[PDB]
Formats: C-alpha cells, sequence, structure tokens
C-alpha cells in the first residue's frame, strides 16, 4: 500500500524513512539504482526524476517536503507539525530556511586551502543562525520530542559529519556551535534515528566520491 | 491587527495582499523603503530583511509562501486549499516547482540577442510543464475559482508581461503555451486580482531599472 523509492544514502530519502517510522506505517523500499533510473521513477516522478517518491495507493508524492507534510496530514496520530497556526508557521519558516541554505554547503566539496575555510565559516554562520532563532534552548526543534523541523535539519547530523571528515575541515562544533551540537548528538541518540542511518563507513565512501567529482 | 510590511511592486507582497483579500481580512498596508528600512522590518524580520511580513496581534511572519498557508490556517474560512491530502500535497508541489524555477527568470535580465532567445525558450519549457501536468483543462490552478497555486503563479501575468516588454523577447503567448496564456487572461480578470495589482507604467518602469543593473 505504501512504496519509497529511495536510496541507502540520500538524506532526503531518510527524511521519509524516519516520517514513516514515527507514524507506525509499514512500507516497502524500493532502492533505485540512479545511472538506470526504473520506469516506476520515471512515471512517478517526470518533473525532476528524482528520489524519494512516496507512492501509496499507486498515486505518487516527490519532493522530500512534500512527502513530510502529506504523511503529517495522511496519518494525523502521532503529530509532527504543532496545532497553533503561528507555531506552525514557525515550523515552515526554517524548514525553508534550511532548504534555501543547503545549497552552500556545496562549497564545502567545490572550494580548497584558504578558500575552503571561508566555506566553512559561511556554513558555521547559517548553522548560528538557525540554533539561535530556530532551536533556542529547546531540546529538539519540535521541544520534547523530534518534529518535522528535526527531521529536516537531520542531515546536518552524520551527512555534514561525513562532508567535514571528506573534505578536510570542521563546522558544527562545540565550542562555536554549544547547543546546535548538543541537538545533533541528542538527534543521533534518538533510538528511532539510530536504528536509521546509513552505515558511517559506507556513507563517507559517497561523499568522498561526490567531492571527486565536484573537485 | 493586521500589518503588512510591503511594497508597491513586489508580485511576493501582492500574493498577501491576495489572499487577505479573498479572507476578508482588514489589514494596514506599510510600505517600506528597501534603501531605507524601517526598525520593525529588521526586528521582525532578522533572518532576511525582506518584505513581505505580516504582523498579526504583533507576531510577525515571513516568506510569502509562509505567510500564504499561515493566512489559509488562521483564516479558514473561503478555503484556498483543498480537503484531501493528496490534493494537498499536488498545490504544495507545485507551488515549489514555481519557487524553484523563479529563478531561470532572471537570465531574461542578464542576457542578450543569440542567448536571451535561449534563456526565454527555457522558460516556456519550464511554464509547458506547469500548463501541462499543473493547470491541464481546469479554468484555474484551484479548479473554477483561484486557490494558493494560482496565487503564486500570478507573477506569471502582469510581471511576467513588464519582464518581456523590458527585455525585448516573448515568453507567454498563445500559440506557445495556449492553456496557460488563457489561465492568465483569466487570472487577471478575476475583480480581485484586476483591483490588487501595480499600475503596468509604473510596474514596466520597475522593470526596466531592475534590468538596467542586472546588464
Ligand atoms: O543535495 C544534497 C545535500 C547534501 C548535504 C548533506 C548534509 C548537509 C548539507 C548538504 O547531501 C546530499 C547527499 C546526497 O546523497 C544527495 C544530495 O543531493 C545531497
Ligand atoms: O525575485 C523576483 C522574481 C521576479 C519575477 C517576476 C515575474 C516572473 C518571474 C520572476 O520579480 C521580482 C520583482 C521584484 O520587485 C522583486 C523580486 O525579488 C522579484
Ligand atoms: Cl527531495
Ligand atoms: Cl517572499
Amino acid at each position: 500500500d505504501v512504496k519509497l523509492h529511495g536510496s541507502w544514502v540520500s538524506p532526503f530519502n531518510y527524511r521519509v524513512i524516519w516520517a514513516l517510522k514515527l507514524k507506525g506505517v509499514e512500507f516497502e523500499h524500493i532502492v533505485e539504482d540512479l545511472t538506470n533510473k526504473s520506469e516506476l521513477l520515471l512515471k512517478y516522478n517526470p518533473v525532476y526524476k528524482k528520489i524519494p517518491v512516496l507512492v501509496h495507493g499507486g498515486k505518487p508524492i516527490a519532493e522530500s517536503l512534500v512527502i513530510l507534510e502529506y504523511i503529517e496530514e495522511t496519518w494525523p496520530e502521532n503529530p509532527l507539525l504543532p496545532t497553533d497556526p503561528y507555531e506552525r508557521a514557525m515550523a515552515r519558516f526554517w524548514i525553508q530556511y534550511g532548504a534555501t541554505k543547503t545549497a552552500a554547503f556545496g562549497a564545502l566539496f567545490r572550494a580548497s586551502g584558504e578558500e575552503l575555510e571561508k566555506a566553512a565559516k559561511e556554513v558555521v554562520e547559517v548553522l548560528r543562525v538557525l540554533e539561535e532563532q530556530g532551536l533556542g534552548d529547546k531540546k529538539f526543534f519540535g521541544g520534547d520530542s523530534i518534529n518535522l523541523v528535526d527531521i529536516s535539519f537531520g542531515l546536518f547530523t552524520c551527512w555534514l559529519e561525513a562532508i567535514e571528515e571528506a573534505a578536510g575541515v570542521k563546522v558544527l562544533e562545540p565550542s562555536t556551535l554549544p547547543r546546535l551540537h548538543a541537538w545533533a548528538q541528542n538527534f543521533i541518540e534518538v533510538p528511532l534515528i539510530k536504528e536509521n542511518i546509513p552505515d558511517y563507513d559506507k556513507l563517507l565512501l559517497h561523499m568522498k566520491g561526490v567531492r571527486e567529482k565536484m573537485m
């Protein structure tokens, strides 16, 4: 009834895995080979031809942020967004902030030496705004438990750690981002997240390969 | 009770004007001078320092797409989104498609001659996907009346017309995009839209100035 056209490494696909597991939704995970995309993937997502694609009752939903809101509306129990409209707008605002800034992380796999340091410092500043104005003193972006905002920022945990190791630069450190670093540790320790993340060695190998083609 | 920090030309600000007027919400329009931003604008939107910013009960909401969903949730009567989750996901998908592609329209004010023709043809292709897969045979993206998707694409009416005149290229034409061109005419003729759009001569003068600094 629910199928997820995914990947073993995509952070965008893992957002969907987390939301489905938080709702207790049974699903079939179909891992796509991106060098030879299936006929179902091209039919279900003709506009972008990308994963993830959620298929529910044979009907496709593409784009991880659109999928997450669909899951929240379709399975409303175990809510992943607040009820108050102003609080929901703040959650959507921070999710969109992450979506707009995820591009500035590309410079980490494009720049070198005394240019890569500047790219890392710019990314620390992006994360500091999120820490100060978004997270604040809460344990999670969702308060006492994870919500769609935590899920949307999960890529700043093991995926960012792998990018840091592949590029040879430091970004999310406790000295510079104390609350965000504590959040990243708490997020990765949530049993649902810990049991549903790529193997770090495999993820690091994937990130090293991505950095190689981006130079 | 409701204030809108706006502009006389921003299409993003006009999205918010339309949604407020469709809900019958009374508001004060505060036109900001972007060369000397008010202390209230910098306090209400510290992350982007941009308009529009909706202020409701003294609490600010920035980013036109976030504001639109806040208005829809706060004033649920006269709905601007469908009730079915799959239909709501399709609406959010097309809104995000427009938000991702609005950047490719910048090339219209950057390129010249036999390069500007290629940029215009690329934009026609972006609009054709929206026409075929999004609009289809419906009068509006919202069916028989305008919804958040029509509002999000309203910039493809008089703002795109002004960009076409300023740049000297044609994009949205009836021969090439029959259904989307009929939609743009029907949208601009909706009394709520017709009574709430910038004066074309002033908008064209603004677009010519924007093209001059972008070259
Ligand atoms: O576009 C991105 C974003 C990037 C990232 C991860 C963590 C922090 C910042 C940026 O990770 C990726 C990995 C992929 O397998 C495919 C992607 O398309 C991306
Ligand atoms: O970013 C944009 C988008 C652009 C547009 C309009 C119509 C069709 C495509 C693109 O119009 C604008 C006008 C502004 O006063 C300020 C802006 O920041 C924009
Ligand atoms: Cl995605
Ligand atoms: Cl905006």
